[PDB]
């Protein structure tokens, strides 16, 4: 298990090929746009060494101690242990961090347990997993193919340029990678692959510092460094990037899938990576929802709005959604079964329910906070104003029905950062699409779900109807 | 365990004091308005004697065999057994029957296990439970107080007129009782009781044939007897009634609570009746949702609408809601704990989530069926037309893209009966309010839920914000 | 202008070829399933002769008096006059009647004014209009093609079998025709026509008594004849029918379009029939919405629920929707322009807005009534119970906070009939689809609407963005 | 009519008492947080002198030329002229500017026309209007009272400390004032006044530079100065402020209402200010909606998503909302009537409909843009990246199905700034609450709306129901 210092040191030593507004970022650990998330990720690693949480966040094996997200679960109890670790880590940042390492570690763990799926590349997969686990490295993954203005370069989407004796050379780009402050980047199956697209049907991993690999940043959403003024954006801004592959060399040892269309398309499901990564997500969203509930309750109480029935109802609505997610989480673990490779995977029915329902619930939970805070959310002064000449006046005029001025503004700055700041609004779009387009996700659910039992019950029930004709 | 014949015989022998449009119903077992539901309830009892389901629907004890809904659960396994019985019974009528006996048997079972709660009336409670169980009787319950035109009779709502040595005399009325074709009626806590309302703070049970007890029916919703034309209303029309108490004598042995305001208000929660009855409901709604899923899938497939993405999405939405309910059900049982009286009760958090979410989901599930069936839902001929002179033309013009005419119409008559018939529309209102007004239910959830943990996590998170001032 | 008696006499003399449950209906004017709507339609005709409304419902021309829905409007004032007549008629039945004659008279009026559109069949169109107007006949129209079980008859959808010197012979069927108690039936463009489908590309009209023409009824939704028990279904049940064409002879004089695909597809828009029929609809829905507002307000007041803020809000929501519809109606008339044939047509932008918004508003308006009435909506006794032995008890227990028992139940029976009765629920499905499938309607709006001005404003605004590169 | 230069000069000469993060802003015309909006407001004034728009934005009177928002309308045509000016100005900034001067000029114009309402202060009102008009000054208004931590200063909300011979001295604060870069600030009726609150029942106006008057800023939402990167926040960030009154002297000539509770509460409605300000809003929201429609259409087309039916439907939905607003606008003007003071005011029914419907429509319109742009909205590089070393790669990988890279990103940066940037998200909260809390707004609509006509129609309809008893 790695410490925060080791993580920071590694990033400083071999920084990702990050670009911010046309310029290379030489040291993300100190750059104003990235130092916040770097310190936050480091704290997650440090927590693994806190005596209070050591047993929750790590497990001992043959003299070594590894992060819980690497644990290949053999029993439901193990599954529960993985869940508690997902939850503890998520709670540190109120469920705002969407690409913490444990999400992808769950994917690689599943890939490794189901390694046979990869055929000749099986050993590569098992060894990559051992590497990530032993070094306790942080990963990120690049998704989505770009479009081409059709109003003939074969390397727009990431593709194999040539295969040598040392590996493959890839060229192209992935539209987005969240949290590039990782040691590694996964280029796994993303956009559905059509027949004949073997040149793009590949899966591999690379150090984020690889020559020819470029991460181009979007506008920074860090509001500032003050925790009072920007309680969340000052520390949990993960960043999103365009990922460019300029004739990047991928060593054979890092190739997991090569030129196999169907293998790529079925990878996540077959290996159980889908199940485990969705397991991390449901625990993460439960944490996120608990945070919104807490803020909503404190806001209502703080301004005396809790006496209003409709406010009580909005808060109760959040409680209902929280219980829904907890329920999906419980059933996912309790109904877990082993897959074709012997890997115990949490129930897909329950996890599909959670990841397809939350994208609809989140915008409403966000709306609820907006409706409770109302106009009190857009005219919040800075800590600098409290510290300034007018400080006395602010303490006299910014009080809440049950809160002093500094307390009220601090709480409202948080509610604001959770919803209306650039950071807060991004969280909304992210929840709506992080697992994919709801339109495609729902069509996928429709096709995979076994509807036969319900259809049969109705046909049986209809026998009596058709009998009137005999 | 009772058989259907015994149930039918008992109703015929001592019929409830039913009134339909100003006239007394002498024999509900043969009356066109009630014979359908009577036969349906009888079939539920007969199922307990089917070798295939005997072990699911009943349990053996000291030489006797009782219905599973009477089982006082000692373990989570017992809880699961009660759930499977709730489900099996619910599936017989596609979850359309809202007041099947097992719902209230769960209440009485809980009252009996937590009998001490009732003090001096404890023995009365235990004996009533043994009576219901041993005789395997069906119960119904009367709810809601009437209003008074304020634009001084003390007996509008049910109240104690006088207490004698043989019992109490009550006068007043309850606005509604669903499924009056029961052997017994429960007059338990309903409208919240205010201080000083001791005269109305009582709980008791009576045979539905009691002198002075009257059940006044609302418009009948039985569309007819044909299963082809009215697949559901011809058999699952439970009926709703105004319940009048004309100086009704309640024997002391049937009194469970007398003149105690707070006892009445906390009865359901304290005894665990709330938990167990909500347990029956969540399994019931899971069954109901599975039925809608089956009909929606068959409809889409039957008319070839399943090729459309948006239709696939609507069906997937039902799947998501189905999984949500299954999840609440699983967590309710897995998180069960014993209450203050040693009775194991399923988790309230999960059950409150389910019963407060479903009233919002049901109207949407109903809407989805309407959107898939569309105009094909309102111009459905009768089986009589297929049997008539134009039969040949109907078989040529009422086909579906993948269904013959009789099959399509039969399926659509069902979808119609499940949504747009008077029977189908009532089901919607019923789902919206059967457990109570959502406005009050949500306010109740807000007040009972422990929000402290989430509030504390936020206060802790805000410590860093207020620190900028030190 | 016709009287109700003349309408009744004509129907009795030459009744439509109606079939109800395998049997022919010999006299709809007295049949329990149809006498209600017949009397209601007759009253609409009689109203044209009431001195108070004569000037609103009719106009004088060359010694004759015609129904206002036949008036070819030359000015905006004329348009307003047509609207007031639509409204007055709609108000008679609280906007519940969806196929009153004026709807289709607006279509034929537009067809006639734009007669040149029909080429060689132009005169036929003008003469048919004069016939309908002079005789003041009621029309209905048959829509939608049936499906074929693909899991080779060329006459499933209505098609030309053979053309003779006396006319054409058609065979096939239309899935639905609402209000078959009309003198005439229009077989105009419905399902979009594909290239090569000339055999089905035709438009004509026929007397509903034509040999070979059959109207097969769906389940009757008339709850009874009592206005207290069934205030709406006893009088405004229009009925929906499957329409069968068994080698029906269509005289050449009744042919408006023959074998022309594109002519059929553009008929409604080109002639302005779309605009005028939508004009009748917007006034009709305004009337319907005003009725729901009135019932909601009386209900809230009647039970004292009007003191609750959330109830006030739901009613205010209906008010907002009412104002929206009134606004669409006002703009439709104020922005009217003449079409390619010189016919003044109300603004399509506004009418498209109204007919595409109302299908979304109606279900919510219906929901609102359900939420206000709540459980008070499903346990309403009959007038027979008030007249029966228990009458005294009902008058004592069915009062409202501000209403006596008979008044409250009468009002609630209406709210019920407007939402939860089979009649009420059908109204919901009807509003969702009467003009067509919202999915297709929205795609049609997207393609016809001129989006260029808004796109241009944005391109202009973006010039400044692309300038940073120069 | 003022020019932009004159506006800029005045602000520079006598700058508002603005505070940004504990520091006084000496020159807002050059300060990075305010120079954007200052230049934007100046451009609005300059437009009044453009020959193309002179006749739309101004009117000539006795040798002078005034801004159209000052025109006291005598006819519906005048009303239309005011509307066209509101619209033209709104279009300059895609309806994003919520407090452009014409909004409050409409209020003062109405106050002046209805001056008698103010009694002894009538002349003060008329003269203030002439002052604002003649000088063509920009105003802002301060709203909402602060709360007091009740878990005795009489001057928390703005109140009269003492009345002298030169005026009144006020102390207290208003929670928010949008667009403080104005010459004047209005302290008109805001929070509803209770009986006995005469000390707070006052209305007056002051120069924003008044001694003791302080404007404390909230976090700045200006993303930067680049129009490519921040197309809207770089120019339309109006800013919101806490307004502090430290013993501010209000000259008698600037007092409009003093110590009159009911006068304050009925001011906006009685004078017609409500009607006219809402008139500016409906035209403003129509402009805003047209902008979203344009961006949505260009986005769909730009990425080829316009071929998908569901995308076409979302765009059609925006079209429907656009038509709804245009309709409210048309009816508001066409149904205008004179108030008790002879001032022609646009219809309140229609304007109340628009301002109570839009707060519900806007979040959905915003959602629609998010659903179309999807993940393409959160990984948008800067113009600096296109200008940087990787420029060539971006032009190759950031293309749209029908757009080149720079064009696509520019368009998406705008869609982003309109929804997910801090500026964009604030617009959402602002639309939800700018006119007030929807809960209170709906209750206000309920109480003011005349529901009698609809209630009467139903009572009449129910006569037939109660007749069955005679």
């Amino acid at each position: 298990a790695r410490t925060g210092a080791e993580y920071i040191e590694a990033l400083k030593t071999r920084p990702p090929n990050l670009w911010y507004k046309g310029e290379k970022v030489e040291d993300p650990t100190t750059h104003p746009v990235f130092r916040g998330i770097v310190r936050t990720m480091a704290a997650l690693y440090d927590l693994q060494h806190d005596p209070r949480y050591r047993e929750v966040l790590t497990y001992e094996e043959e003299g070594k101690r590894h992060g819980m997200s690497f644990l290949i679960p053999k029993t439901k109890e193990d599954l529960k242990r993985r869940g508690q670790a997902y939850k503890l880590w998520a709670d540190q940042n109120l469920g705002m961090m969407g690409r913490s390492p444990d999400y992808l570690n769950a994917v690689v763990m599943a890939y490794a347990a189901s390694a046979d799926y990869f055929g000749e590349f099986a050993e590569n997969v098992r060894n990559y997993y051992r590497y990530l686990r032993d070094q306790d490295l942080a990963t990120t993954h690049a998704l989505t193919n770009p479009q081409v203005n059709r109003a003939p370069d074969p390397y727009i989407p990431v593709g194999v340029v040539k295969q040598t004796e040392k590996g493959i050379v890839v060229r192209g780009a992935r539209m987005t990678a969240t949290f590039p402050l990782a040691d590694e980047v996964l280029i796994f199956p993303s956009t559905l692959l059509q027949a004949g697209s073997e040149k793009y049907a590949l899966a591999f991993a690379l150090p984020t510092s690889t020559p020819g690999l470029h991460f181009v940043c979007r506008e920074a959403l860090v509001g500032g460094d003050s925790p009072f003024d920007h309680p969340l954006s000052s520390r949990v801004e993960e960043m999103d990037c365009l990922v460019i592959f300029d004739d990047v060399l991928v060593p054979w040892e890092r190739v997991f899938i090569l030129g196999n269309v169907e293998l790529c398309n079925n990878a996540y499901a077959a290996t159980g990576a889908l199940n485990h990564m969705a397991h991390q997500v449901v625990a993460l969203k439960t944490a996120k929802t608990e945070a919104f509930l807490g803020v909503a309750a404190l806001m209502a109480e703080g301004i005396g709005a809790d006496v209003y029935g409709h406010v009580q109802e909005k808060i109760a609505e959040i409680i209902v959604y929280l219980e829904a997610m907890r329920a999906f989480w419980t059933r996912a673990e309790e109904e877990a079964k082993e897959n074709a490779y012997g890997l115990l995977v949490p129930d897909r029915g329950a996890l599909d329910g959670a990841r397809n329902l939350y994208p609809r619930l989140y915008p409403r939970i966000r709306e609820i906070l907006e409706q409770i805070g109302a106009s009190g959310l857009i005219t919040l002064p800075s800590e600098k104003d409290f510290k300034g000449p007018l400080g006395p006046f602010l303490e006299k005029f910014l009080q809440g029905a049950a809160l002093e001025a500094k307390e009220r503004v601090a709480l409202f700055r948080l509610a604001w950062d959770m919803t209306l700041s650039g950071f807060g609004a991004r969280q909304e779009l992210y929840e709506r699409f992080f697992f994919g387009d709801p339109v495609r996700m729902y069509q996928t659910l429709y096709n995979v779900y076994n509807k036969e039992p319900y259809k049969e019950r109705i046909r049986a029930f209809l026998k009596e109807s058709l009998k009137v004709f005999e």
